[PDB]
């Protein structure tokens, strides 16, 4: 009587899903040509990006998303596209437009959008 047992579905299992063969998508080799830089974390010291860390508050790499898809940290697909153009928004935030690896970077969102609004 009071039992309702009630909650949204899984689903988000196949959205999760979903979302990981974008980002496996993501890894491919084909887009390897500009999705090597967003592979892994910046490192701000390597690259002497001396103010990387007094702009970027929350940094994101493809590395930490697919981290966090293993621990199933994200509650949702929504939540695992705000990390992607969390990513990318940096990549906009830190450089000037003209720069390549907002090129690289938008060519990359570009694929990701794609798949990703394509999901049911
Ligand atoms: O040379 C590399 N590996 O051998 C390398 C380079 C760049 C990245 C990278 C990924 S995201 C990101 C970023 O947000 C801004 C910047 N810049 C802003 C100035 O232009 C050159 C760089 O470096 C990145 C990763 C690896």
């Amino acid at each position: 009587g009071i039992l309702p047992a009630p909650e949204k579905s899984s689903k988000v299992s196949e959205q999760l899903k979903c979302c990981s063969g974008i980002l496996k998508e993501m890894f491919a080799k084909k887009h390897a040509a500009y999705a090597w830089p967003f592979y892994k974390p910046v490192d701000v010291e390597a690259l002497g990006l001396h103010d990387y860390c007094d702009i970027i508050k929350h940094p994101m790499d493809m590395s930490t998303i697919k981290s966090k898809l293993e621990a199933r940290e994200y509650r949702d697909a929504q939540e695992f596209g705000a990390d992607v153009r969390l990513m990318f928004s940096n990549c906009y935030k830190y450089n000037p437009p003209d720069h390549e690896v907002v090129a690289m970077a938008r060519k990359l969102q570009d694929v990701f959008e794609m798949r990703f609004a394509k999901m049911p």
